[PDB]
């Protein structure tokens, strides 16, 4: 049984699991290993002790989230959610963002990262499934929160999940970039705090684009596989982007995606914390590789 095995396992250290690395890859990990990494994330962010999470309940919640991801989705599945969460962890620790945030905000971000694609690119994200699982018998990892803490946390979770809509990122990013440019960025400002949390969610969600080349190349295959599947479904129920016949367009699309969407974000995030530079560096390196491919075409 998955639950018995998970609950009984020793949770290795964050160092052993490499989850502090921006360059982290999940390719060689089993599902069990991704669950243990996830436990280590909650544990090393001081969320387990601080909020009186029962070990068995945390284990069951992780398994419930994992099993509620559809298996026939090539990219937006448990592994992407898990990677989003790992990137959050790395940003908080290696990126030194943890000291900028409260415990409830960290709790909410980690849960949102893990849960944000449950109701699965300008796709809409929903938090209904996330909440249902959190309220499920035996899965109530927030039961240890006071009423006031609980209300605060749910609000942040909802906003964080919604933030992963790229349409909302595009709508709100100009204000973020300008606050930064005009040296007006101030996390003590509740509006700006909320804005920053949304941008951090996007940064983590898009983080495959920053990985070492062999890793980005493979994730890009999954993304293309999902796009083409959706094209096929739209036919039975298609642009070039979602057309398996226009695959030689992928390098050029990836350069476009980096230039239009990703680069400014990791530039802005680096301005907020220099220790997040490796995300920016990785994204720059991947553009150069995709461009070289777009020209050999
Ligand atoms: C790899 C297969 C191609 O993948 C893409 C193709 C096109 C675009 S686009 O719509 O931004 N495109 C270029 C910019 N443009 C001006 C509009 C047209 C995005 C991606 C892309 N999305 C994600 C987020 C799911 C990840 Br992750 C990723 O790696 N790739």
């Amino acid at each position: 049984r998955e639950l018995q095995s998970l609950a009984a396992a020793v949770v290795p250290s964050a160092q052993t699991l490499k989850i502090t690395d921006f360059s982290f890859s999940d390719f060689e990990l089993s599902d069990l290993e991704t669950a243990l990494c996830t436990i280590r994330m909650f544990t090393d962010l001081n969320l387990v002790q601080n909020f009186q999470m029962k070990h068995e309940v945390l284990c069951r919640w992780i398994l419930s989230v994992k099993k509620n991801y559809r298996k026939n989705v090539a990219y937006h599945n448990w592994r992407h959610a898990f990677n989003t969460a790992q990137c959050m962890f790395a940003a908080l620790k290696a990126g030194k963002i943890q000291n900028k945030l409260t415990d409830l905000e960290i709790l909410a971000l980690l849960i949102a990262a893990l849960s944000h694609d449950l109701d699965h690119i300008m796709e809409h994200h929903h938090f209904d499934q996330c909440l249902m699982i959190l309220n499920s018998p035996g899965n109530q990892i927030l039961s240890g929160l006071s009423i006031e803490e609980y209300k605060t946390t749910l609000k942040i979770i909802k906003q964080a999940i919604l933030a992963t809509d790229l349409a909302l990122y595009i709508k709100r990013r100009g204000e973020f970039f300008e606050l930064i440019r005009k040296n007006q960025f101030n996390l003590e400002d509740p509006h700006q705090k909320e804005l920053f949390l949304a941008m951090l969610m996007t940064a983590c969600d898009l983080s495959a684009i920053t990985k070492p080349w062999p890793i980005q190349q493979r994730i890009a295959e999954l993304v293309a596989t999902e796009f083409f599947d959706q094209g096929d479904r739209e036919r039975k129920e298609p642009t070039d982007l979602m057309n398996r016949e226009k695959k030689n367009k992928i390098p050029s699309m990836q350069v476009g995606f980096i230039d239009a969407i990703c680069l400014q974000l990791y530039e802005a995030l680096t301005h907020v914390s220099e220790d997040c530079f490796p995300l920016l560096d990785g994204c720059r390196k991947n553009r150069q590789k995709w461009q070289a491919l777009a020209e050999q075409q």
